[PDB]
């Protein structure tokens, strides 16, 4: 399905990613802005200054430890994806 | 890109099953329910008696009403994705 096949692949990219620091499961910081720069470096070219690389760290950062899980995996791209495209609204 | 064209998928499923029932934005307890099956039929089956479908309403929820934010929309796939996975990691 939709979802389904981004599943299979995305979840390749958790492991992949997360593989980078020694184990492979967690992304450490850098290992997250990687992700939205080696794979979201075209949709959105924000970032630079830390724009949702560091505001990634708050949300996808949600056991406080610097591991990042595959919760904050999907629930990274959730932002990043709608969250770059909010930069032009901003309540 | 893996998570670009994974992307562009997740997203589709946001305004498209989002304009299923009325609205187009969200998506209520009915309109998760789905993506968990028409999207997550491989490692989530039919549900498993409301498991994951039902917890997720709790989050998915943006707040309490039936209707699903972008953030919580990967941030779902995020869970029901690993969340039902480990689940077959049994002792």
């Amino acid at each position: 399905s939709e979802l389904e096949k981004a599943m299979v692949a995305l979840i390749d990219v958790f492991h992949q990613y997360s593989g980078r620091e020694g184990d492979k499961h967690k992304l450490k910081k850098s290992e997250l802005k990687e992700l939205i720069n080696n794979e979201l470096s075209h949709f959105l070219e924000e970032i630079k200054e830390q724009e949702v690389v560091d505001k990634v760290m708050e949300t996808l950062d949600n056991d406080g430890d610097g591991e990042c899980d595959f919760q904050e995996f999907m629930a990274f791209v959730a932002m990043v994806t709608t969250a770059c495209h909010e930069f032009f609204e901003h309540e």
